[PDB]
């Protein structure tokens, strides 16, 4: 654990509430974000809506509110996996940020792609370093795909709290 200032928001540890995490694409109170822990599962197993995702049908999304002005230099994402049954996962996803929470700014990478790569592993937690980082108090995540398909995976913000 070489990380010194890359720790997650706080939920991973148990210092942050559940009202800070909003899921704008859940079916029940067991497959939401606040309950859909990254490297864990207390509800069903993973965060997944009640409808399939599409490259055009983008209405839902994930809302993640942070305590205060924090700096996200890293981001984690856990993909679904059930011995081959839960192979489904999000191929891509955008990482939006906001200071006040009202205005939504799309994070731009040094490569020039607002959208960020999904998960690399089937179940193993996937971490991605942001560059530049994300300084704000509110963060949002939007599912991105190149075709109509269902995606189920958890996300978490990492960096300086």
């Amino acid at each position: 654990n070489p990380a010194i200032c890359r720790y997650p928001l706080g939920m991973s540890g148990g210092q942050i509430p559940d009202e800070d995490i909003t899921a704008s694409s859940q079916w029940s109170e067991s497959t939401a974000a606040k309950y859909g822990r990254l490297d864990s599962e207390e509800g069903d197993g993973a965060w997944c809506p009640e409808i399939p995702v599409e490259p055009d049908d983008l209405k839902e999304f994930l809302q993640i509110d942070l305590h205060t002005l924090h700096f996200i230099t890293l981001v984690g994402t856990q993909g679904r996996h059930a011995g081959g049954h839960g192979i489904e996962f999000a191929p891509m996803y955008k990482i939006n940020y906001s200071r006040d929470g009202t205005r939504w700014i799309s994070w731009r990478n040094r490569h020039g792609k607002q959208v960020l790569d999904g998960n690399s592993n089937p179940y193993d937690i996937f971490l991605k370093d942001l560059e530049p980082p994300i300084v704000a108090r509110f963060v949002r995540f939007i599912p991105v795909t190149d075709h109509s398909m269902n995606v189920c995976m958890r996300v978490e913000l990492y960096g300086c709290v």
